[PDB]
DNA sequence: AATAAGCGGAAGTGGG
DNA sequence: TCCCACTTCCGCTTA
């Protein structure tokens, strides 16, 4: 089953959600959601995941934060914005 | 107030 | 047994 920063890192190289995510900086890995768009790319990780209950941003993010202690995705101080480890872009 | 972003402890679920 | 990789729930804090 895919990981959630695979499935991100995966949205941002295909387009397919662009008014929902973006590269801010792409050569530092730095993304950012969409304030009013963000729900819909929750549901889609939901969905491809096959979870019981529907997918919000907050849960979402809730999994974002346990990425801060292992280094895949930390949060940047901006709304809305995170940043890839080298080794995730890397691979 | 209304709305939104951000936080994380704790317990539950999956698939080894 | 016991960790993976989240998911779900809940309460709190700041802007
Ligand atoms: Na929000």
């Amino acid at each position: 089953k895919i990981r959630l920063y695979q499935f991100l890192l995966d949205l941002l190289r295909s387009g397919d959600m662009k008014d929902s995510i973006w590269w801010v900086d792409k050569d530092k890995g730095t993304f950012q959601f969409s304030s009013k768009h963000k729900e819909a790319l929750a549901h889609r990780w939901g969905i491809q995941k096959g979870n019981r209950k529907k997918m919000t941003y907050q849960k979402m993010a809730r999994a974002l934060r346990n990425y801060g202690k292992t280094g895949e995705v930390k949060k940047v101080k901006k709304k809305l914005t995170y940043q890839f480890s080298g080794e995730v872009l890397g691979r």
